[PDB]
């Protein structure tokens, strides 16, 4: 039923962004013909494999299922099944904050942390599990708004358990994965709080390039490091206390809850709604 958009009419402007076996378009969807059709954002398998294929049929089946302030909006489908969503024009996260990063303070930085801890807390209150928290993957409403925008690798728990296991073929964001999603495969809405404590190191290192999650933990294991092994001196690190360090500038309280994140006890890390709450009282209390 969702208003199908016909094919014949998207047309192409540029692409936005990869994964993953996905790919995301920037098009126009101009029915009439007479360019007057807004903008979507179109996701579409970059390769069509049939188990990829349902994979996305159940990615689509989520993001539908998701209705809130902080969750890029769902449009419909086009079918060659694509995905049809929101264009958020300020683009993502990630790279909205390495080209406007003079104009962006910590009170800001703050804001947008708070927004994506209440998109997760949505999540995870259907019971689902993100696996891909990173900035490149939260898009920029406007300069007062950010939302989650890509949900390639989210999974719904099973109805008996608190995790879910899973392995998937190639290539993996190793440097935002919690301990245990390295060494069991082992993902939870705890291991979402893991990575949601990488992404918030990554606001506040600016997306400095020196300072990325994967060149600070190389860094620290040593690029004489042949990649097989990485993910075990990775593992072997974390296991070890060994944490990124605190970004320039950053506060001791905004890295206390970076390094609460990262804490290898799955259970002691704090929940979104903690986190939310924190947050919102170090920005209140930053105001004067
Ligand atoms: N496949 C895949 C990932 C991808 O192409 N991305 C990551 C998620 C955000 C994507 N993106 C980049 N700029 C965007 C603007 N609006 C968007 N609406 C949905 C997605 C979307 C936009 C790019």
């Amino acid at each position: 039923d969702p208003t199908q958009f016909e094919e014949r009419h998207l047309k192409f402007l540029r692409q936005l962004g990869k994964g993953n076996f996905g790919s995301v378009e920037m098009c126009r969807y101009d029915p009439l013909q007479d360019n007057t059709g807004e903008v979507v954002a179109v996701k579409k398998l970059q390769h069509s494999t049939e188990e990829h294929l349902r994979d996305f049929e159940r990615e689509i089946e989520i993001l539908k299922s998701l209705q809130h302030d902080n969750i890029v909006k769902y449009k419909g489908v086009c079918y060659n099944l694509k995905l049809i969503m929101e264009f958020l024009p300020y683009g993502s996260l990630r790279e909205y904050l390495q080209k406007h990063k003079e104009r962006i303070d910590h009170i800001k930085l703050l804001q947008y942390t708070s927004q994506i801890c209440k998109g997760m807390e949505y999540l995870g209150t259907k019971r689902y599990i993100h696996r891909d928290l990173a900035t490149r993957n939260i898009l920029v409403e406007n300069e007062n708004r950010v939302k989650i925008g890509d949900f390639g690798l989210t999974k719904v728990l099973p109805q008996d358990k608190e995790y879910y296991k899973v392995k998937e073929p190639g290539e993996s964001p190793i440097f935002w994965y919690a301990p245990e999603s390295l060494t069991e495969s082992k993902f939870s809405v705890a291991s979402d709080v893991w990575s949601f404590g990488v992404v918030l190191y990554e606001l506040f290192t600016y997306i400095e390039k020196s300072k990325s999650p994967p060149a600070e933990f190389m860094r620290m294991i040593g690029n004489d490091k042949q990649g097989q092994m990485i993910v075990f001196h990775l593992i072997e690190l974390l296991k070890n206390n060994g944490r990124l360090p605190r970004p320039d500038g950053c506060p001791d309280e905004i890295y206390m809850i970076m390094t609460e994140c990262w804490n290898n006890n799955v259970n002691q890390r704090p929940s979104f709604r903690d986190l939310a709450l924190r947050v919102d009282q170090i920005r209140d209390n930053m105001a004067g």
